[PDB]
């Protein structure tokens, strides 16, 4: 196509999100999703998590999983059947949305309304949107080594990164995970079940005191990584990579204070930066604090292009200038961007959740700025056999916790098995409660936003940890 109404870059949960955002306010709208990857729009959460607890040896293909109920979802948003065909969009019928999968857009002319694409070919455009997500960092350590080690370090982040993953475990002996965050600890989790199963090892590294240190308080931090040593995984904390060389066929990773990990393969999980590379010929602002596109209120960065999901540098209502890596942020600000590509001009003002499952028995959630080196009000409970991932899919029938907490915020609320299992912590500044992890409660996400919305300067954190850790039939109504 060479002029297309709507231009959607990137085709992940922001883009998806938008394309059908789009639709329902202008029915007939033409759509047009430029993918560099070979697969319509999924979504990446089941990637490490419910893909791996399967032991079916066909999700592989079918990328349907099990949820933790048992319930099987498609990873894809939609089928093609959903889709039109690039060639077809501009003729059809009461319009459509088109992917086309295996062509990156190389260059935006923000002054000329027109992108390339690695073909060579050229799209004009009256509204697009860019929503290129994120490219994953690597290590100096892994980047100085030969072109053998960074052949066997796996940057994990798309279907084919499982793929390929999953295979390598069930025909490795050790698999070595570098980083301490979420996914690394759901990999180090998936992995390790797999592992027991075969007999053979996994090892999990990273610089901090423990899984999720810069995240969670020490306490929990520790809980977490004693879980994730009773899933079978060898963690190794404190530590630092100083190099990663090959001897004798296995990757041989050196540590900084002088400890050897023989492996034979690697998975990184050290973050990510926004991809800006679209940004070189100009007229799009970059933040530098915490990378991004930096947009206005709106998800505007320029006159006709708006930013969503991972690449964006928003204006948080209550944090200021951020980005985020969650789901729910890509899916919100991803719709939001859709209605005022076609004349909404609503801001942008939804307080992003994350989550991750580290398996059917173990959750979190956050909320707002969760940071450790912040003073935090931890408030814990015995959990209760509901408190748990996998019960809260079985109620709600989603295992996606944006979908089962939803996106809404408490309006009003009324009140009418050996040690802590759950609690809700409360992260302070100014006095004031600016995030929230929850540590095995679910759907009370709404009533976390209220809190951090309301902003007051709280006493008595140990009463409102209840509406969290202990009433049940609260009597709540959303918004
Ligand atoms: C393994 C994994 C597990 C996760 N688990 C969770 C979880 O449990 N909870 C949670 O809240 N979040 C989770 N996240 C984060 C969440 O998936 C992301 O926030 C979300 O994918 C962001 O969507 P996006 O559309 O902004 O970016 P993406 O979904 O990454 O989409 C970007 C797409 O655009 C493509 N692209 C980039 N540049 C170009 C270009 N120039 N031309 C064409 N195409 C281009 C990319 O190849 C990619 O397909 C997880 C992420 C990963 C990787």
């Amino acid at each position: 196509p060479s002029h297309v109404p709507f231009l959607l870059i990137g085709g992940g949960t922001a883009a998806f999100a938008a394309a059908r955002s789009i639709r329902a306010r202008d029915p007939g709208a033409r759509v047009l999703i430029v993918s560099e990857d070979p697969e319509l729009p999924y979504m990446r959460p089941p990637l490490s998590k419910e893909l791996w607890f399967s032991d079916d040896p066909n999700v592989t293909k079918t990328l349907r999983f099990k949820q933790w109920n048992g319930k099987e979802r498609s990873i894809y948003f939609q089928p093609p059947s959903f889709y039109v065909s690039a060639q077809d969009l501009p003729h059809i019928e009461n319009g459509g949305v088109a992917v086309l999968t295996g062509k990156k857009v190389v260059q935006l002319d923000v002054r000329d309304n027109m992108v390339k694409l690695n073909d060579g070919s050229q799209i004009t455009y009256e509204k697009c949107l860019i929503a290129t997500g994120g490219t994953p960092r690597s290590l100096s350590a892994i980047d100085r080594a030969g072109a053998e080690v960074k052949s066997r370090t796996t940057l994990f982040r798309k279907i084919g990164d499982f793929r390929s993953l999953e295979k390598i475990s069930r025909e490795v002996k050790s698999i070595t995970i570098i980083g301490g965050g979420f996914l690394g600890s759901e990999l180090a989790c998936a992995l390790g079940r797999k592992a027991r199963a075969l007999g053979t090892e996994v090892i999990q590294l990273f610089p901090e005191k423990g899984n999720m240190g810069k995240i969670l308080p020490e306490y929990l931090s520790n809980w977490t990584m004693e879980k994730v040593r009773r899933e079978g995984v060898k963690v190794m904390p404190n530590a630092i990579v100083q190099s990663v060389g090959v001897s004798s066929g296995k990757l041989l990773i050196k540590l900084k204070d002088g400890r050897k990990v023989e492996t034979d393969h690697i998975v990184a999980a050290v973050g990510l930066e926004p991809n800006v590379e679209l940004a070189k010929t100009g007229g799009l602002a970059i933040d530098s604090d915490f990378g991004g596109f930096a947009v206005n209120a709106e998800l505007q960065a320029a006159s006709n292009i708006w930013v969503a999901g991972d690449a964006a540098c928003f204006y948080d209502i209550k944090l200021g200038r951020r980005r985020v890596e969650h789901h729910d942020h890509a899916v919100v600000s991803g719709r939001l961007a859709g209605e005022n590509m076609t004349g909404a001009a609503k801001p942008y003002w939804h307080q992003s959740m994350f989550w991750s499952d580290l398996g059917p028995d173990v959750g979190y959630e956050a909320i707002g700025l969760v940071d450790s080196s912040l003073p935090t009000v931890g408030v814990f409970a015995k959990a209760t056999a509901q408190d748990n991932p996998k019960s809260a899919t079985e109620q709600s029938g989603t295992g996606i916790r944006s979908e089962s907490e939803t996106e809404s915020e408490a309006s009003e609320i009324t009140i009418p098995g050996e040690d802590y299992g759950k609690g809700v912590i409360f992260y302070l500044r100014d006095k004031v409660v600016v995030g929230i992890v929850l540590w095995n409660i679910f759907n009370r996400m709404p009533i976390a936003r209220k809190i951090i919305k309301d902003g007051e300067q709280h006493e008595d954190l140990n009463e409102v940890a209840k509406l969290f850790n202990i009433h049940e039939d609260l009597e709540v109504l959303f918004q």
